[PDB]
Order: C-alpha cells, then sequence, then structure tokens
C-alpha cells in the first residue's frame, strides 16, 4: 500500500537517485540518472520495463563546469507494448518543453531535447539553434495543433492567443517593467525547409506597436507579409494603419486584384484620387492628327450593352483596337487600353467536411489559361473629350466666333 | 530528511511501482498503477489525501498486446481542500498534453485523456478524435488562452508562433528531411459546436506555401477565409499573394465595401482597369433617341455641391432619375444608377477597458435602416459624352460639314 | 539497481512525502513539502543539490480549509552548475501551466505561480489577475515562442491552432454542450505595458462567428484591429464578411492607401459605386462663367504625356492650377484638386537573414517628406463635360437650333 518519508522537525522530505559513470567515473550525457516508473501486472508476471515512467537524464558529462540535466515523461499507448513507449514530453535543460506524441519521432530519436540535438541526429534538418530556449515545440506527423475547447456557460465563448509586451526585464535583481517600447511585434507566420536548412519566416501575420506606448496612448497596427517566388526574403504586404487605413506597405508598387481576380465592385464615398503632378511626368504633347481622328470615332461607338439584367453604357476594347488601328496607331502604346494574360493555375476553391483522415480538406480546382481586353476608364474618357474639343474648335472657327 | 538510491557500478537508480488487479488479474483501465504525493500538516495530522500528486495510470485493461500508460498531475487550489483538487495536466497515452485548469471540467471528467474518452463521457461533445495525438490541448471556462510574456531587455519584445514546414519524416528508420512541398499551410482558425458535433475550421488566417520552396525561392501567400450564413463550408475570400498583391480568390465574385461600410476614399496611381472585352458581351446597340435625349439634358445638371467644406462637380441621382423618366425610360435598367438598401443591424463599434470579469469587453452598436442613391461615375461619364456626340453630329450636318 | 514497492491484493502502490511546520506548526506557503531529484557523480562526490527534480509545494499556509498545493520541476543548462538551475516548469495550484526557460526570470522568482504572485514579486509588472486560471503561459527574454514542426511524411505539412467554440460548459454536473452562440470570437492579438499596467489587447486579428450557428450554417468572419496613437481603445477596422466582403467596420470612416503608400490599380470588374444622393448634399448650384470658362481651358490641355514607355492620356494638376487662378479662383476650393503631404517616417522595409542573435530581424528605411498634387478624374471629366455643354448651347443659339 502506502511508502513513505517523514521529517517532523520542520525540514523537507525528499528522495533522491544517485548514479556514477563506469568505474568511478563522472556521469555521462543522456546517461539515466534517475527514474519512476509503474510496471503493469499482465497475470503472471510484470512488463519488463514501465509504461509510464518520469525520467531525469544528463545533459553533458558531467563535470565542475557542467552539472547539467533534464527530464522527460513516457507513455505508452493504448493497443501497444512497452517497446513502442513515447518519451511524449521532454523538458530540456535549457528549460524548452517539447511535445512529441505518438508517430512524430523514431525510438532513435528519444533523447533529442533540443534543435542543436535535434540537427545533430538529422545531419540535413539544420534548424535555428537561436529557438532553443524560447518556451514550446510541437513535433508531430504532418499536423502538430493547438486546441482551445472554450465552452461559452455564462459568458462568451472568447479563446485567444495573447502577446503581452513589456520594456525591461524579470531576469535580474532590479526588475524594472515599463512601457511597451517602438519595435515590439508579434508574429504569427511560418518558415521552412528550402532543401538545405529553416530560417527565418516567409509569410507572417504581425501585430506592431507603431511607436512607444503610454498611459493614455497604445497605438497598433497589423501587418501581412510575403515572399515572392524567385526571392528568400518576406516583405510587409498590406497592413491597417493605427488609423485604421487599410494601405500598401510600399509606394506605387501593390495592386488590389489582377486580371484573374478581379474585385466585382468597389464602394467608395469619394472619388479615386489619382496623382497627375507636373514633376514625376515627362512634357504633355500634343494630340497628333491621327490620335485626334481616333478620338472622334471612338465617341461614335459609345452604345448599351449587357452580359451574357441591366443595360451599361460603353464600347468594346476590341472596336476600339480597329479604330486605332485604321488611324496608324498602335493601340497598346496608350495607357487607357489595357491586355492581361495568365498561364493555367490551380488553387483552392473550397473545403471538404472534415473525415476519418483530418479535418482541413482543401479541395483543388484548375483555372484555365486566359486572357482579358480592358480599359481604363477615366484615361479613356479625356481621350473622347479631347475630340470633342477639336470637333468644338473647328466648329467655332467657322463661325468666326 | 533524505532518502536515497545509490547505484555505485554505473547503472541506473530507478524507483518502481508494481500494481495488480484483483485476485491477481491483470491491472485495468484508469487503474492508478503507481503515485508520489504530498501530504501537508495540519497541526495534529496529515491530509488524507495528496495536495499535489503525480499519478501514472492504465490505458486499457492490460495484455499481452496493451501496456497502455498515461500519466497525470494533481494540484490543490488554494482556498480548497483535497476534495477539490484539479487534475491540470494530463499526458494522454497517445502522447498529447491536456491542460485543464481550475472550473474547466467537473471531478466526474478526471479521467478524461483524449477527445474519444471526452466524446464518450460528454454523448453530445462530438468533437473529432483525428485530433487527438496532434499535440496540446487547453481546456478553460470561456476564455482558454496561451500569454507569451515577452520583456524587451536590450533586444525588442518579439514573441512569435512559428509553424515549420518541411518534407519528409522523423518517424521512420532513416530520417530524411526536404524542402518544403506544394500545400503546405498554417491555419489560425476556428472550430465550433454546431447543435450536433464540432467538425473542420470555419473561419481562419492561412498561411501558405505558393508552389514547393527550393533554394533561392520560398514563396507565400497569406489568406483570410470565412463561411457564409446557410453554408458549412469555409471558402478563401482574399489574399496577399507572393508577389504582394491583395486580391480576391475567385474572379467576379467579391466587393470592397457595401452600402453601410463604404470606403471613404481610394489613393491609386493609375486607373482602376474596367474588363470592357467583346467576347464576354453582346452586341452593343446604338442609343434610342430617348436615351439620347435624356443623356444631353443631364449635362445641363452639371454643377457644384456641397455636403450639409469643399465645392465638388456633379448632380444627384434623383435629378438624374427624373430626368430619365421624362423620357420614359426606367432608370433602374441602366448600369450607371444605384440603389441599396440595408436593415437595421448591430456591430461591435469598440472594445471597453478591462475590467474584473475579462479583458476583452466589445461595446455594441446599433446601424438604423437606410438607403443610397448612387451613380457608376465611368459610365455616366460615357453616357453624357454620346449626349455630346450627336449634338455635334447634328451640328456639323447643319453645316454642310 | 531497482527499488520497489508491490501491492499484490489489487490496490495502489504509492510514495508519500509527509512535511510539517517549525515546531508542529502547519506547513507554510511555499514549503518545500516533497521532492524527487537526481544527483550526478562528480568523479569522487556528488552534487550538493539534484540537477534535475519534481518539487511539490505549499500553496498558501495549510489550515481546515486550505490544502493548497503546487508544482514545479526543475533542469540545470549544459555547461552551468546547480547554482543556476532552472523551475522551467510550474504547474500553479489554479492549474496553468508556466513555462519560464533558462534567462527569463532570476532565481528570486522561482516561486512565482501565477500573475498575482508575479505582481507581488514585481510591484510594476501590474498584469490582470482574471487571465490566471486559463492555461499557458510562457516567459522568455525578448522572444518566447511556439514551434509547430510539421514533417509532410506523405500528406501535407499542415500545422494549425484552433479554437473550439461552443454552448455549454463541462465544469457542473449538468453538463449541457451545444451549438455555437452569437458572440463566439477567437482574438490572436498583442496586449502590453503602458507605462503603469497591462490590459486588454491594443491589436489583433479576430475570428468570429456572425450570428449562431446551425447543422446547416455556420457563418464567421475574419476582423483586423488596432488602436490610434492618442487613444486606449482599439476598434475593428477592416475585415472579410460571412458573404466574402472585403470591408471598413464602419461607414464613410477608412481609406483604402494614403499619399506614401498608394495602390499601383485597381482591377475591377463594375465600375466604382459613389453615393450621389440629394438628401446628403446642399443644392446644386449652376457654375458661374470663370468656372465655365476655366473648364473649357482645361480640355485644352489634355494631351499625352510619359513618366521619366506608354502615353497617358492628360494634364498635370500645377497646369490646371495656373488656369484656375487666371480666372480668379482659388483651385483648393474645388474637390477635384487634391494636395496631400507626409511627414519623414520610419518603415520596416525588408527581413534580413536569420542570423546568431535571431531568425526576425526587420531592416529600416527613412522615408522623406514629400508631397503630391492629384487631380479626382471622375470630378475632373464632369467640369470638363459642363464646358462642352456651355460651348454646345452657345453654338446652338447662334444658329437658332
Amino acid at each position: 500500500c502506502s511508502f513513505g518519508i517523514e521529517n517532523t522537525a520542520g525540514g523537507s522530505a525528499v528522495f533522491h537517485n544517485y548514479t556514477r559513470g563506469a568505474s568511478n567515473s563522472v556521469t555521462k550525457n543522456n546517461q539515466l540518472l534517475g527514474g519512476y516508473g509503474s510496471r503493469p501486472w499482465l497475470g503472471s508476471t510484470y512488463t519488463e520495463h514501465s509504461n509510464a515512467a518520469l525520467h531525469f537524464l544528463g545533459a553533458g558529462d558531467t563535470s565542475a563546469t557542467n552539472h547539467g540535466g533534464w527530464i522527460r515523461l513516457l507513455v505508452t499507448p493504448k493497443g501497444k507494448t512497452i517497446s513502442d513507449r513515447v518519451p511524449a514530453f521532454r523538458l530540456s535543460d535549457n528549460g524548452d518543453l517539447w511535445l512529441v506524441p505518438d508517430g512524430a519521432m523514431h525510438s532513435d530519436l528519444g533523447l533529442v531535447r533540443s534543435i542543436e540535438t535535434l540537427n545533430a541526429a538529422v545531419p540535413r534538418f539544420n534548424a535555428p539553434s537561436i529557438q532553443d530556449g524560447r518556451g514550446l515545440k510541437i513535433v508531430a506527423p504532418q499536423a502538430p495543433e493547438i486546441d482551445l475547447i472554450a465552452p461559452r456557460g455564462s459568458g462568451a465563448s472568447a479563446p485567444a492567443i495573447r502577446a503581452m509586451w513589456c520594456d525591461g526585464s524579470l531576469a535580474d535583481t532590479t526588475r524594472y517593467i515599463g512601457a511597451t517600447q517602438p519595435g515590439s511585434t508579434f508574429y504569427i507566420g511560418a518558415s521552412g525547409h528550402d532543401g538545405e536548412k529553416f530560417d527565418s519566416m516567409r509569410g507572417s501575420v504581425a501585430i506592431k506597436s507603431a511607436g512607444g506606448w503610454g498611459p493614455t496612448s497604445t497605438p497598433t497596427q497589423v501587418v501581412l507579409e510575403t515572399c515572392e517566388s524567385g526571392s528568400i526574403s518576406r516583405l510587409p504586404r498590406w497592413g491597417v494603419d493605427h488609423n485604421g487605413t487599410l494601405m500598401p506597405m510600399a509606394d506605387n508598387r501593390y495592386n488590389l486584384g489582377w486580371g484573374s481576380g478581379r474585385v466585382k465592385q468597389v464602394y467608395a464615398v469619394n472619388g479615386t484620387i489619382n496623382t497627375a503632378d507636373a514633376r514625376l511626368k515627362n512634357d504633355v504633347r500634343a494630340m497628333s492628327d491621327p490620335e485626334t481622328e481616333a478620338a472622334k470615332a471612338i465617341a461614335k461607338e459609345i452604345g448599351f450593352w449587357t452580359w451574357k439584367i441591366r443595360e451599361h453604357c460603353g464600347l468594346t476594347v476590341q472596336r476600339a483596337i480597329e479604330i486605332m488601328e485604321s488611324f496608324g496607331l498602335d493601340p497598346f502604346k496608350y495607357g487607357f487600353i489595357c491586355y492581361d494574360k495568365w498561364d493555367e493555375h490551380t488553387v483552392v476553391s473550397e473545403y471538404g467536411p472534415a473525415n476519418e483522415d483530418g479535418t482541413e480538406n482543401p479541395i483543388y480546382k484548375t483555372i484555365p489559361a486566359g486572357d482579358h481586353y480592358s480599359f481604363r476608364l477615366e484615361e479613356l474618357n479625356l481621350f473622347i473629350a479631347k475630340g470633342f474639343e477639336a470637333r468644338l474648335s473647328a466648329i467655332e472657327d467657322k463661325l468666326g466666333m
């Protein structure tokens, strides 16, 4: 039944495991320094090893400068024997916790306790060891996961992942803690192996302080970052600013939509602001006579059309192209006529239902290669307008007006 | 004071718990196979059970094919007795870690160690058991949470959640690791009970590889996904591409803004590109005489207005509607005249300060029902322009030009 | 070798630590109630304290109403002695798990087991204690982190963080579980110290239920939220709705782009919808003669320009400004002429490669102060159009038409 150690005097009641190296030498790296474990009864014998256990192990060979030690907990899956038991919890000597469930690592890697030791055991892995000592690492086949199960009760289901930024340190005698500083960030993103190693994140969401904080001001922003094909460095692309503006994170560089991914429409209050600054342009030349002629002819093409229930006003780019060429102009040297083309490509179209193999089941779809003819209607309207101006000036001269 | 087991020869110093079933039968499922626990002193006695403890338990009845075993750690909240102690840490036999703090589960569920065993104990729960063996599960009343506390020291507060994608396996007899493959994703999202069960995520942010990776190319994208009312399958909606484009994830399907959520304004460098492709349209018919007449009359309505202060150029939709109808036209059959209506609805307007009941405190607001009359100004300009064209052609004929 | 406790009768085989206060008084808050620990061999002695250990400790002074107790696990980093061992795993009496790796907290704080106890030990910290009992807390210098290592095997690398919403409770006798309710949210965001305390999140991504759920309907939305300079309350800014619309979360409040962060261009199918509602405007006045005169003159400026290879149609704002002023008008009282200026500011331009000090290495860049002259081309076209209308009416009167 019950075995116990008692100290009646007010001191500690503690159990110790004492272990040596061979022939009184120092204890070694990964040597089992101590253990506690259950052995269940099979009917007439106990198991030969523990089915659940706590192990104390060495971290490096013991010496006057190294007393390194780490911990793991071992479990045995239902339906398996102690030959297939799993060191699923490993508390590294650096203080990190590794969670390595059944199926994640071969039993040859049962002594891995860090990125450094994992790199050594799997030479091609090459993850950054600067990530050691930072907290929790989960290794699982395919889909390592954190589930936050949140019953509402009488309030709200509101799971959360919360960074807590501050100035200062909990590591010294002083323990100053102060206001969040500029450059405070929280990245939620993905690193990956590139064929040679893992490195920095190449895609992420980042919540950032937008300046230093004070009791009346705690500004932030949220930024989405991606890495381009043929490149190995991620860039901030789009973000929401402290004032709520949704903006590209570089000027005159990123689009909204593309040929095979067009916005259906925009609801705005004010008109789009387009820069038309003399300092960024060459001189504005007058239109040639063929250009003016084409401008006049294009105005005659304006009518009404439908798609394949309302009547839309305008013309086709193909019609404008024929008119342009009939006056000897190359239509694609003009900014109001656009052509976009794209290759065949595959996209996630939807998600299947959860099944026996996983909960997240993307359904793929192939988008055929294609192309579009398009206008910039603001610039087209101005082209047409110059046509009207030339026609009006010709009339005004004929009436000495 | 101090109790110890010593092995001087270089072997292990290990403690074992040996337990049987009743009458020498096999140990049973959830049977306590071993235990270590503290019992504090009340003045003249010790507590009847341990206030903090490590338990080794069976996972399934022991047999020649099952040596299953799992672990939990128990703690007792300050201000409570050992009747209310909490098995807060449960290392499942599958290797998952369950964190179940005080107030999360009734004591009847102290032996729950998996989604399978939780489903059996709570028949209406019905979570997917495919999620077992994947890592960490946290159960807490209302707001299970992970906090990443990040003192700056002399650097930057930069907490991070990092997926680490790779090809290969750590699980086999030979380990192999290679470059991130196509279809690599990282989902941060929410599943929920639908009245019958939990299933796949129905809203999420997803970081994805955009193609396979190599040492000179590690492309990614970030995608936001939601599920529609009346639907049970989430779809990618908007995303930032590897090249930084912000785009809808299906063509000609999603809007920017709506009637009661209009963008204030857009800053663009180039003019909006609108597709005007003959292949997607029916034939462009000429304008009837009433339509041309309305186009001419509408041009006379252009003046300057202010809101209720710069002078803006244009006219009202209501004025255009009267003119349209005065020539016997239904104005709402034309694409340049729009009407939007919305019901009364309630939204989160802001967040209150943290209080004794929670840190996240949304303040609600009711938006009244309403409607708007709107133009598509690009189309309207073209309608007006055809009016000018007809007037110019009528003049040119009268002067034999 | 092997030390063991055996129970042949079918009962438990358990080890107990029995400890008292001084002079038979009750055990005290944070008193070591029990311990298990390895002591490695240095060559001729063992270490004076354990290099790896499990400790059971008191939570509050023991009494008839308090049997509080908690657990920690201690490890010793390779290259250090037991003077510098780390209580890296602390399972609080409330059931929370604290991960505190090497370098995170001074050894004086080794008994911290909660936000309440941390606040008392570090008076300036002032985090919200309502966060106690919610799950996992990770403290690390600068960059606490969670890594999800996901080898593809034969499937896909698909790590996930998954909130699981439901109605009900697992905490009571009743244990009702039901459908996800309205107001269910999942926040991924950042709190921070403001100089006095930590509080609510001030920037975040939030996945939210958009209404209650049922077996045929599980709507969601994704929202990005930030806090403004000079403010201490975060607001929803932009979101993707259940129907996939990307929208500002308040009407007529937020922009897309700004002067130093302009969208390059927009790809839309339909024309931008601009509200032009008589009910929201003052009366549309007719143009004065100087305004009409300027409108006519501006049409003559339309030609072609290039940036510093295609020919773009239009004119400069500076040219329009001179014409406006030549007829005695203030050009900046008119909505189609815009001027924006911005101060010098610093932004993250790029991410450096991973180095020995960290994986996430932002490279900064200074954007000089600057300004732009811009048009609203839709409004400008209408201004020009009125010029044409006045010219046509003058001709028609002269020919008695």
